[PDB]
């Protein structure tokens, strides 16, 4: 292996912003790079559209309009005059020519009236749009197969990329729950064998989506696919466009290559649609007659040096994969357990977690991520005792006590550790009917009931509800301990070693650990300075993705937590010589090298899929083993169709007890946010030089005591808003019905208007208790 | 049906008759997390263990008090009006149907004391919504 | 009654099935979901005996009635066809699986002892 | 005329007081529980030895739903 | 945004006008707006119409 592609699994997120660099985002290539960056812009801004107009309006265009201006002035721009002007503007990629001409024909400085009618059209299309998160793919030259350097092209050298994607959501099976919940196992770092062994959340059978399409040949019409190639000899972007059935054009993504050989992959516009308008998407995941523009597929390339030597990047150790996903509505809030953590845990045997060694930097992400869940989840702001205790420590610059492995800090460590749910799922249970066929582990903690009520008194809970307060793969089963989310066994093992004192930490970390933020900034710099860019890029692609619960999830789902789906999954090194930070790994997806041409491109298991098919798939010669040899569409086919339905389904799950409010995937689909309207009512100090200070007139704001002024700020900061109310999801208007299903339906149009969380500064918090960096949810509805 | 009427703009949230049928209330759960002074002689103070409550700065302790005091709960969520459970529908009409049985379980707002508000900004009298769902 | 072809060729796969009234947990409490009754009648008395149970085991559920005539024949009457939800707002929108509901359908074991003149 | 037969159900002779009066298979029932029931000595064979309620417990609840 | 064909007209060389109505297309501005009421559904249009028919006769002599 002389050249490999990185990252091994690229991620691109849908968005209705344009697929151009200045108005798009990039998938992170370095973990934790910009967590406190208060200049981020995840929605297209007025200023961005203005500068894009200006650039298109060179002195070239000025003189042409003057020459035009003298003619019409002879005798409305007629037509042909218009076609000249739009031509020199080079905007017909971003918006349709007709609309450009359209705005120029009603007109009557006339650069400034052209350079103003065009801004209207650009803003009507893109102002406030959810920017696309594109993935850059890189070819690295390897030694021997360690990636050493990015490929550097010279004159005569050329790279040619090939991409083939598909969407099989409409072809696949219902998602009822994760099939591996009943898969016999020895236990991995991701999933204890207790779950299957003690039958804690049995896998359901699942029927076909779109069941009235019969025979394999006809069900092929249910799959959307496309492909393209670009090379370093040509800047031009190439669309990846399919059809459904295979009547509607579906833009699955767009690719472009620059002159250095870097491939940029954009996802689709977030367009989901039914074949008939009256087919509504009333189910969280399984809606027949629907398609969406999600996709995933195979990324390969070929290097041609001028000598004439040609290198194929095509085998699975060297190839790469791409998947597209829903937008990330809080890019700086990390899921407590990520898809990268699933890759790490997949290669571990449960029985051997005894032999794992633990640094404090293996434990800190759990505490850091959970602490930061306060910006997207009420329970982690006001109902989480660990986060309250972290705040306590920070208030006395005592956070470093947590890094102390000696006996006198052990009670402090154990107090925090003991509040976390154990992914053995064997705590806080009683064994019902031991030895009978009704043998069952029943939680004596708080349960999450079914919507199907029974007017029989609930059994009082005797054990406290453990952390985090999130539902999990076994939500379908009232009383199962697997109703609630637990950090996975290998991460719990680190935390348990931490509690016991079996962990190391460097003095350098201690000196940066007076508050959790100071330590988080220090670790971020360790990622910045780490030399292995190839592996950081592999990790960065997945460290923003959810890794549980899987019902089915947000971006990808449960097959990724099995080593079986990788062709390679090896620990390489710690992030720093002295600092592990959960490690860097070389992993690769198990790929079907025939891609769209594979005889298993359209395979299934007949009228249902069940855990038996998964059980059979473990034998690589069986007729079921194709399940793990991915063809395009195989990673995303499990997810909800359309994705918008599942997003609207991915919020709170209320219990009879009001608090804490359980939340599904709040780091990427927030549940409770801090809106722009409140930010504008606490960002200012009483000394601010503004006629309106925090929503009051200057005179009123200066008239109140300093204490009362700071209190009013903290009251506003404390007002959190249901994320579903940040756009019209069916609850707006007199007697509007609101409710669960209307949110599923409306999200298909309203996903692009949901609030986007962005770090913002507070320049002088004074003694208000508001931090210098806050995370503020922007939307048009929540702006004032 | 006597609750909020939402507009396309989030704030302010219009409410019909909130003095007799409240819309956003301060639940007992929050009252129990700001009513105690930091000096209190209890194993749990404002929902924190004695050790944690006493260990943080006074300024932070009073800030946590005011944060709790500021969390207002939709009055419709103070009993099960059909939004409870996995994939519960919720919504306007289910509230109407469930109010026939649940009216007697909705939160009742009652004046309550705060003995030592200190620096916190919380008034000496607060009005707290009591129900079983919101109590803890 | 059933060709082996159906299972062999996977013509209509059996689906998994979750519990009805899933929010009642533990076997002890789930016993409350069962309505049962028992009674005895003999040829020495014409009187009809009701088979009446409770649900949860608040509402009285007449599961049937039994009489024995002087020739020693048992007559068994089913219930009145009364079905009800524990709250009026719980509608039976599903063809088969509706939580919070009971009906007066039943089935059970019929036994007897015959006692002759001599002993 | 399709004949006359002598037939009798398998019965739990303890009826209501049987220790399997309230048996089940946990959070779900699946065919695999039926496959294990075939073995008369397994802890699933009680599926075929009826206690009161076993014949009708399969049916729709309430029956009027299924009829409609 | 939506083109609505309300009808089509032609005239033969003997001066007879023929009027065709539309294609029977009805649609809402958003797919999720269902027409659950018999008569009064907001957000909907259809291609029914009615209007004024006039003509001018021009003879040889002027
Ligand atoms: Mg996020
Ligand atoms: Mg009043
Ligand atoms: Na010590």
């Amino acid at each position: 292996c002389q050249y490999k592609i990185y990252p091994p699994l690229g991620i691109a997120r849908v968005g209705n912003g344009p697929a151009i660099k200045p108005l798009s985002l990039s998938t992170p290539e370095v973990p934790w790079a910009h967590l406190y960056d208060t200049n981020v812009q995840y929605l297209v801004t007025q200023q961005e559209l203005e500068q894009l107009l200006e650039e298109a309006f060179g002195g070239n265009v000025i003189n042409e309009i003057s020459q035009i201006k003298t003619k019409l002035d002879e005798r409305k721009f007629k037509q042909e005059e218009i076609e000249t002007i739009t031509g020199l503007l080079g905007l017909s990629h971003l918006v349709p020519q007709q609309q450009l001409s359209r705005s120029l024909d009603n007109l009557e400085d006339i650069v400034q009236q052209i350079k103003g009618a065009l801004l209207k059209v650009l803003s009507d299309h893109y102002l406030h749009a959810v920017k696309k998160q594109a993935q850059n793919f890189y070819i690295y030259k390897c030694d021997e197969g360690n990636p050493v350097e990015k490929l550097k092209l010279t004159d005569g050298d050329k790279v040619t990329w090939r991409v083939e994607v598909a969407n099989k959501k409409s072809f696949w099976y219902d998602y009822n729950n994760a099939l591996d919940l009943s898969l016999h196992t020895q236990g991995s770092g991701n999933l204890s064998k207790n779950v299957s062994k003690h039958r804690l959340a049995p896998a359901m059978t699942a029927k076909r989506r779109n069941p009235n399409v019969i025979t394999n040949s006809l069900r092929k019409q249910l799959v959307i696919s496309s492909q393209g190639s670009v090379s370093s000899d040509n800047n031009t972007q190439v669309p990846l466009r399919g059809k459904f059935p295979a009547r509607h054009n579906v833009l699955q993504g767009s690719i472009e290559c620059d002159n250095e050989g870097v491939l940029r992959f954009y996802a689709g516009n977030g367009i989901s649609q039914a074949l008939s308008p009256s087919s509504l998407n009333t189910d969280a995941a399984d809606n027949s007659n629907w398609f969406d523009d999600i996709c995933d597929g195979r990324v390969t390339a070929v290097v041609e040096l001028k000598n004439g030597d040609t290198f194929e990047i095509q085998d699975e150790q060297s190839s790469a994969w791409v998947a597209t996903t829903p937008p990330d509505y809080a890019p700086q809030i990390e899921p407590i357990v990520t898809m990268y953590d699933m890759v790490s845990g997949a290669a571990l045997k449960e029985q051997d977690l005894d032999n794992l060694t633990t640094q404090f930097s293996d434990v800190f992400p759990i505490l850091y991520r959970l602490y930061r869940m306060q910006w997207v989840n009420q329970a982690d702001f006001t109902d989480n005792a660990v986060n309250t205790q972290i705040r306590e420590l920070n208030s006395e610059l005592g956070f470093a006590q947590l890094l102390d492995n000696s006996a006198s800090a052990k009670s402090l460590r154990e107090g925090i550790f003991n509040q976390f749910r154990n992914p053995l799922f064997d705590q806080d249970i009683d064994v019902d009917d031991p030895g009978q066929s009704s043998n069952e582990w029943v939680s004596n903690s708080r349960i999450i009931p079914s919507k199907d009520e029974t007017n029989i008194a609930a059994k009082p809970a005797t054990s406290s509800l453990k952390l985090p307060f999130y539902p999990n793969d076994g939500i379908d089963y009232p009383g199962s301990p697997v109703q609630w989310f637990a950090i996975p066994p290998f991460m719990y093992q680190h935390l348990q070693n931490w509690a016991a004192g079996d962990f190391s930490v460097t003095q350098v970390e201690k000196e940066s650990a007076n508050t959790i933020e100071e330590l988080g900034l220090f670790y971020s710099e360790q990622f910045k300075n780490s030399p292995n860019s190839a592996l950081l890029c592999a990790r960065g692609a997945l460290d923003a993705l959810y890794g549980g619960g899987f019902h089915p999830g947000v971006e990808l789902t449960w097959p990724m937590r099995h080593n079986l789906i990788y062709s390679q999954n090896d620990y390489v090194s710690s992030v720093t010589p002295e600092i592990n930070l959960l490690g860097l790994r070389e992993f690769r997806l198990k790929q079907d090298l025939q891609g769209l041409n594979s005889p298993n491109m359209y395979q299934d298991f007949g009228h249902v899929i069940a855990v038996d098919n998964v059980t059979a798939s473990i034998d690589p010669n069986s007729d079921a083993a194709w399940l793990w040899r991915s063809t395009p569409g195989d990673l995303t086919k499990w997810m909800g169709i359309p994705w918008q339905s599942d997003a609207a389904s991915c919020q709170a799950v209320y219990t009879p007890e009001d608090f804490p409010i359980p939340s599904w995937w709040a780091a990427n689909l927030p549940v409770h946010v801090l809106p722009l309207a409140r930010y504008n009512k606490f960002k200012d100090s009483q000394s601010a030089d503004l006629p309106e200070i925090n929503g009051m007139t200057h005179s009123i704001a200066q008239g109140m005591s300093e204490e009362t002024f700071e209190h009013l700020r903290l009251e506003q900061f404390s007002q959190r808003l249901d994320w579903l109310h940040t756009a019209d999801l069916g609850f707006v208007g007199y007697h509007a019905e609101g409710g669960y299903t209307n949110g599923l339906i409306q999200m298909v149009s309203q996903w692009k208007n949901m609030a986007m969380v962005m770090a913002r500064p507070v320049e002088n918090p004074g003694s208000s208790g508001i931090p210098n960096v806050v995370y503020v949810a922007y939307s048009q509805a929540d702006k004032d």
